[PDB]
DNA sequence: ATATATATATATATATATATATATATATATATATATATATATATATATATATATATATAT
DNA sequence: ATATATATATATATATATATATATATATATATATATATATATATATATATATATATATAT
């Protein structure tokens, strides 16, 4: 379909004139600011404390003072860092939240773009095709409701695994070549890293939904009993909004203690293997080593972020 | 021994799945979760085109360098053959080079690429595909293998 | 780690004047061009 | 015997003018960015000025 | 032992004055983009000329 094509131009004009990331990319000083921000958050576990961030930013400013054409300050690093950080918060690029600072989704996308723009390592690896093949293999074998097809698929899979077991019993096994392992490690890192990319879009979904709820209530005459069911209706509405729905299923899976613990153990043994150190620098390996911890804590943070809207029912209903 | 144990548990897992399926208790993806599970494979595989978009450019630049260098009067025939072999091997050594090489290795056992294409054809027929992807995205994924081969 | 914090800014600065995509995105008239091109290439995988 | 000369109309290529369309460079006009000045929010004071309540007195 | 009346210290609020950082309104320089002049390149229309396959007529 192509009827929307007329409207898409207006949509893109909107995005250009308002969206944070795009506006950032158009600034005369875009690369310097984006690089500074990238470096700042490149070391984060979670939201960084305001003063830790201030120190790091002031130090980084010192490193780039030689770029004098941009009116970069040359006599006061802490004041400059504070001014710039305040401005960036004004740019809707980072959040005045809980004494810490987090990367707005706009910053996430701008980082992904520019960091994926120059001459670099590509977004893929030689192992991507194998992963896609396995994923399609599972997607088809599970979408197919014909039980006959499913049982036949299992009959052949079990035979393949039986071949493998017999081969190993006879004393023959196979392992990855070094560079093959390098590519697989890079593939793992590329995949798992994307899991973090959308938490703070779900956060914004909750924020916008809650602000829309409170905004529509400007009809002070509204029969307040509606919220007795709207308490469930908001949850249902966001449980079909792909953000909240997918995040809820993600939590449902994230609660499988055995699977997450096993995946962490496997990640540990993978990072231990020598090839790991070659595929990734120490920073990336440290990031991946505790990844499960990061996901757990970020999900819990987003939960306690939606928490604000949860109590809003009584704040709306009651008076006295 | 560790591989043996892993396979011994995986075989038991799949045998349990077979027992359940034979019991008539086969299970499908929640028809609604199918939309997201298909969007997953689409987004995942969308990278490959963005990668060949650069494999092509790398090899083009290698060829242009070989041209502008072969002009060199200092170069003699033995220099030229050596430079050809070295340039091609070095290009193949870079990450994108290994991507290309793996894709090529897939072709030697085309059975797998054709099986993937057939499966994708089946997948996009299922009704949920229409919700996940418009006609354009389905048009791409249905012929991703062909678009790679051509590229 | 430290090396990158200084070398990377060069990569972005160069990309801001070397890579066509970023050069385009900063232009006054970017969305019109991007939309029109998308529409052209939307319907024909062959060119 | 078969082979030959020039002469014809045949299509094709070439020189030249017409306007147009494209490319390069200059100038003007426009918009982003950052600087400067004013005022306001924030912190501290030297001291006034104070309320509260304790520590505290009184009663039986 | 309880129940009230007792003088005052502790802690606190606040004030004009100072200063300092943040926010708003402005001006000027840099960069962008469009427009224009001019030159130059493209292609087309017209007519001339080139060369070609065959015609018409001749050779030993």
């Amino acid at each position: 379909m192509e009827e929307n094509t007329r409207q898409r131009t207006e949509n893109y004009i909107s995005a250009k004139n308002q969206h944070p990331a795009w506006i950032l990319l158009a600034t005369r000083r875009a690369p310097l600011v984006l690089s500074a921000l990238k470096t700042l958050f490149e070391k984060s576990h979670d939201g960084i404390p305001l003063e830790e961030a201030i120190q790091s930013l002031s130090s980084i400013l010192i490193e780039h003072v030689s770029q004098e054409q941009y009116d970069i300050n040359q006599d006061n690093p802490f004041l400059q860092a504070s001014r710039e950080l305040r401005e960036w918060i004004k740019r809707r690029l980072i959040v005045e939240r809980d004494g810490r600072i987090f990367a707005t989704d706009a910053l996430e996308v701008a980082i992904t773009f520019v960091e994926s723009l120059d001459n670099r390592f590509m977004t893929s690896t030689a192992s991507r095709l194998s992963t896609v093949q396995r994923e399609i293999e599972n997607l088809e074998t599970r979408l197919n409701p014909n039980p006959a097809n499913r049982v036949a698929t299992l009959r052949r899979r079990i035979s393949e695994l039986e071949r493998e077991l017999q081969e190993a019993e006879a004393g023959h096994i196979e392992v990855l070549e070094t560079h093959q392992a390098v590519e697989h490690i890079r593939d793992v890192y590329n995949l798992a890293s994307s899991l973090r990319a959308d938490f703070r879009r779900v956060e914004d979904s909750w924020r916008e939904a809650d602000r829309a709820l409170r905004q529509s209530i400007i009809g002070e005459q509204y029969h307040r009993g509606d919220i007795v069911e709207r308490l469930l209706n908001d949850q249902d509405a966001l449980l079909n909004t792909p953000e909240g729905r997918v995040f809820d299923s993600f939590q449902q899976q994230l609660r499988q203690s055995s699977e997450l613990k096993a995946m962490s153990e496997r990640l540990r043994v993978i990072l231990s293997h020598p090839s790991a150190s070659d595929a990734l620098n120490r920073l990336q390996r440290h990031d991946l080593r505790w990844l499960v911890k990061r996901l757990v804590d970020e999900s819990q943070t987003v939960l306690q972020a939606r928490a604000r809207s949860e109590r809003d029912v009584r704040g709306f209903m009651k008076t006295g």
